């Protein structure tokens, strides 16, 4: 099976790939992410990254109870909190912008656009559609190649 | 700087800390600390560290099923698991000589030797004398001085 180090690295760049998918209304010149919780597979995504038109990728981690992520932050990668913890957060997140990630696959049920799932032998995920709409970005409907060919041996 | 990078900084220095009050059977060259599973204030760690008598803390993550977690590392930093998964990382330590560490611990009675809370102002943290007794490495009992 896949090391830690492997599927972290992998988790990048689906999240590339879904990144490729959506749209802000405002489109910032860095795009930031805010990894929130306890990760497995964030530390490739800390590091930063790079999309194709060459607009930077900003990542760092953030209390899960900071009331201003929907503010702070374009992106969100949620990692493994609990159900107080998670209303926090999407609270926090209604109104604004911000395109949701979690690290497991779970969080689809609870406000979470896409879910991730880490283990076999590829990535894939799962999304909500009721999650997506209210998001206040745009998702083009083809980000389910992505999900489908990664579920595909 | 982020509360939670400030937090990580500070959770590397309790660690170094700690560290200096343990000794193992057969000291290596290069201290092996390996994080496994879900962590919040793990970066600082993972970015390396060096003792003070001069020796090199080398960090990687793990996973939890790693049947070879008690060979692989002399410390363990143990985040987010469930009851299944505690068991699991323990069965792969039992018998080895591995200092463990967890990143939260509201109990401090099952798994760890030490529990870390990075809650409030200050970290502090929880000693599991019974883990700490049946362990391999050896504990100077100074360091519970530095427990809450």
């Amino acid at each position: 099976r896949t090391s830690i180090e492997q599927r972290s690295n992998a988790v990048s760049q689906v999240l590339l790939g879904i990144f490729s998918y959506v749209r802000w209304p405002k489109e910032p010149a860095v795009l930031q992410l805010c990894v929130v919780g306890p990760t497995e597979y964030a530390d490739g995504l800390l590091r930063g990254m790079v999309q194709a038109n060459g607009r930077r990728v900003h990542a760092e981690r953030r209390a899960v109870d900071n009331p201003d992520l929907g503010t702070l932050c374009n992106v969100i990668y949620l990692g493994v909190v609990d159900e107080r913890e998670r209303q926090q957060v999407f609270r926090s997140l209604a109104g604004h912008p911000v395109l949701s990630i979690s690290e497991r696959g779970t969080e689809c049920s609870v406000g979470s656009m896409f879910c991730l799932n880490v283990g076999g032998p590829r990535i894939t995920f799962e999304a909500n559609l009721d999650s997506i709409a209210r998001s206040g970005v745009r998702v083009h409907p083809s980000v389910l190649k992505l999900a489908r060919r990664q579920a595909t041996p």
